[PDB]
């Protein structure tokens, strides 16, 4: 299976950005499986703040590499991220500010259970899926 790293917020970019300390250098990380909108397109700001609000007020920052890729062709780390506990990935999907996408077979371990929360912001009409 995979295995959580700790790891220190530096600060929060956009709704899936996030710049983080990672083994004492500075890394901007992507959330794998997950696009949220700009934070100049609609829900953009509302994606933004989520994020912001999950990785700020956590004490425990962790990253989750899959069994793939570990960085993109723009040098992002790519990685699921956790916050106390919860990944901040699959919060945005259920809550309707982020879609399932850029899915690759190489790093795709929590595609069901993002696919499974996305189902269920769809069925409540949540932001993106009103
Ligand atoms: C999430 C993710 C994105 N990407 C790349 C795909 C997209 O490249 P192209 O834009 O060149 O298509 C880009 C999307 O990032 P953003 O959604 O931040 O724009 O990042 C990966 O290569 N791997 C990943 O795991
Ligand atoms: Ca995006």
């Amino acid at each position: 299976k995979l295995h959580k790293e700790p790891a220190t917020l530096i600060k929060a970019i956009d709704g899936d950005t996030v710049k983080l300390m990672y083994k004492g250098q500075p890394m901007t990380f992507r959330l794998l499986l997950v696009d949220t909108p700009e934070f100049n397109e609609k829900y953009g700001p509302e994606a933004s703040a989520f994020t912001k609000a999950m990785v700020e007020n956590a004490k425990k920052i962790e990253v989750e590499f899959d069994k793939g890729q570990r960085t993109d062709k723009y040098g992002r780390g790519l990685a699921y991220d956790y916050a106390d506990g919860a990944m901040v990935n699959e919060a945005l999907v259920r809550q309707g500010l982020a879609a399932v996408a850029y899915v690759y077979s190489g790093n795709n371990t929590h595609e069901q259970l993002l696919r499974a929360a996305e189902a269920q912001a769809k069925k409540e009409k949540l932001n993106i899926w009103s």
